[PDB]
């Protein structure tokens, strides 16, 4: 818009082009989204204005919403850095844990955060995380997900990340809750652990399958209800779970139980964030300062 002046393209996804840019007025720097035949939905418009009343200090604050000539346009905090990029700039030495600790402590409150007001990301990835010099990380992105809604792609000609997607969403169900968000998170936590993805798919079913190779063919012991659910199928291959000590070496044994428990199949048993924030994992956690490079 005309109050603002772009500085660079710093993002490329399914809602559409995210520009740094300076508000020709307060003279501040923000992230800026032009949101991606008709003219914006009211249900679209009323459901982020509400998002903009959400204040969490690990939450990336939506600063304005802007409908003007049909289009939307959505004014975000500016942060330097993405978990993505730490983590690749990081890849030689790896993330320290109580750096790890810290910023997984960080998430959960933000998570806890919006899942009191029943607000869910969905599409959680190391690229929405972002984090700043003074050592905080927050959640970007929270709630448009629901308030645009699903698309096929982006106009950029990419897709949404697979890699992060619990399970009863790869199986078809169409009413899940909160605990997607902690599935993915889990996800995240175990990649800054070993400096690698989890569970890096090249399709849903290979995605899927990844999953069941390493915890285990889900059946209705540990998950009732699983073989109901719309996408399952009875010829699914099955395969035993492995120990998470292979998995994430060498995170110690509090880590593990906490992952564990975040990686539960059965989202019911899926630890919540609130009680994720209680575990004994967290019982030294610190706010160490990490070493970025802007």
């Amino acid at each position: 818009m005309e109050n603002f002046q772009k500085v660079e393209k710093i993002g490329e996804g399914t809602y559409g082009v995210v520009y740094k840019a300076r508000n020709k007025l307060t003279g501040e720097v923000v992230a800026l989204k032009k949101i991606r035949t008709e003219g914006v939905p009211s249900t679209a418009i009323r459901e982020i204005s509400l998002l903009k009343e959400l204040n969490h200090p690990n939450i990336v604050k939506l600063l304005d919403v802007i409908h003007t000539e049909n289009k939307l346009y959505l004014v975000f905090e500016f942060l330097h850095q993405d978990l993505k990029k730490f983590m690749d700039a990081s890849a030689l030495t790896g993330i320290p844990l109580p750096l790890i600790k810290s910023y997984l402590f960080q998430l959960l409150q933000g998570l806890a955060f919006c899942h009191s007001h029943r607000v869910l990301h969905r599409d959680l990835k190391p690229q929405n995380l972002l984090i700043n010099t003074e050592g905080a990380i927050k959640l970007a992105d929270f709630g448009l997900a629901r308030a645009f809604g699903v698309p096929v792609r982006t106009y950029t000609h990419e897709v949404v990340t697979l890699w992060y997607r619990a399970p009863e969403i790869l199986l078809g169900c169409k009413y899940y809750s909160t605990a997607v968000d902690i599935w993915s998170l889990g996800c995240i936590f175990a990649e800054m652990v070993t400096r690698r993805a989890l569970f890096p798919g090249d399709s849903e079913i290979d995605q899927l399958f990844r999953i069941f190779r390493t915890l285990g063919t889900p059946d209705e012991v540990v998950w009732p209800g699983v073989t109901s659910m719309p996408d399952y199928k009875p010829s699914f291959p099955k395969w035993a779970r492995q120990d998470f000590s292979k998995v994430v070496p060498p995170l110690d044994e509090d880590g593990r139980s906490l992952l564990s428990q975040m990686l539960h199949y059965d989202p019911n048993k899926r630890i919540s964030a609130k009680a994720a924030l209680a575990h004994p994992f967290f019982q030294d956690v610190t706010k160490p300062v990490p070493h970025l490079r802007l």
